[PDB]
């Protein structure tokens, strides 16, 4: 397999966790897509990635498999035993909906703040920016912090009683708004403390 | 199951036709949520969906699935044949990448306008409205249909070979732009075909 990336882009860090998770690291042979310079926003990176995002992944025989969700499921079936996407028809459902939720409360707000209320990649690759679209999406995420403080007071992992894709997107999520600094509240205790413990996870450890 | 929807709305077309393709549709009970009176925005229907949208099920035991995609993904998983969700390793990873970039780049796009540039549901639920941003929303909606177009000249469906959860919301990004009358450009004849086939479909055609 190849996957196109950034090895510390929050994202590409939810496939990267995934690939270690499922002992296939070393399967993978990753290229550099540089962001700061917009080069997944040129023909070349839009042919393999309409969307102009990474990470993406490239098959042997050449199929391309772009978005997080999407590489995850593939690699999590590759194998025969589903460990992150879910097992029985329950499984799947709750990993994908809190999976699902976890990037439209907390990881995508915190990247549309990035990329729209700060500077972002830069005035060179950033054409337009809407200042108050990316506030919307800031306090969007901060409201997203404390959904999941409340979901991990009741329980040690966000789907249920097993790690699963869904976790990776909220770490990749912290792992965002610690790039950005966006302060995760301090009456989010539950949240702050699964994280860190979730920084010494071997997947997410080998990563950082 | 019991479904949380309004029977009208685009995603909620998304569970309905897949709650048909699988011959599930008598097995559920809807429950009415008046988008107009932003009954999806007050405390008692957000304990249910912290997202306040619809549709949401639930099942037997008071598990609440939200979102259409991990609400297809228990349904399909259900009777032990995935049809819309894939079976293969292969299969499951690019339908849920164009069934997303279906989400990205058509079905969330226009939703957005919608609330945004338009009145949408009325002042009383559209209490923020970023109109510049909805307006660019509605640009994205338009490049998108010719990405889809592109594609469905090479394939007979959107992930591929067969009928998927990506047809589904292709076909809901489609109803939405009727609905705020966002016309398909003409030029976009591959995906008008696929769409002229969508709407004959009896899952689709029950629906419309
Ligand atoms: N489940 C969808 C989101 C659903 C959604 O946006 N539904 C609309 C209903 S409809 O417009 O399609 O009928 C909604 O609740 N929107 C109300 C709002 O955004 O205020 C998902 O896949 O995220
Ligand atoms: N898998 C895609 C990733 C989306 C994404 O935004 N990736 C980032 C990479 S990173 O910021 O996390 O490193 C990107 O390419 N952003 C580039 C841009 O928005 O210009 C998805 O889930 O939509």
């Amino acid at each position: 397999m190849i996957i196109y990336d950034t090895p510390a882009g929050p994202y590409p860090a939810r496939v990267r966790i995934a690939l270690a998770e499922k002992n296939m690291l070393s399967s993978v042979q990753f290229v550099r897509i540089n962001l700061w310079k917009g080069e997944h926003k040129k023909p070349e990176f839009l042919a393999k990635n309409y969307s102009g995002t990474v990470p993406v992944l490239e098959l042997d025989d050449g199929t391309l498999i772009a978005e997080c969700t999407a590489i995850t499921e593939y690699i999590d079936a590759l194998d025969g035993t589903p460990t992150l996407t879910g097992k029985t028809p329950l499984e799947k459902g709750v990993i994908h909906m809190m999976n699902k939720r976890a990037e439209l409360e907390l990881l995508d707000p915190v990247s549309v703040y990035f990329h729209h209320a700060t500077p972002g990649l830069g005035p060179e690759v950033e054409l337009y920016q809407n200042k108050e679209w990316g506030l919307r999406q800031r306090d969007k995420a901060l409201h997203g912090m404390h959904y999941f403080d409340t979901v991990l007071r009741e329980r040690p992992y966000v789907a249920g009683d097993s790690f699963s894709m869904a976790d990776i997107t909220v770490i990749a999520g912290l792992i965002f708004a610690a790039i950005v600094k966006l302060q995760v509240p301090e009456e989010c205790e539950a949240l702050r403390a699964w994280y860190k413990r979730m920084q010494q996870r071997p997947s997410v450890k080998k990563l950082l």
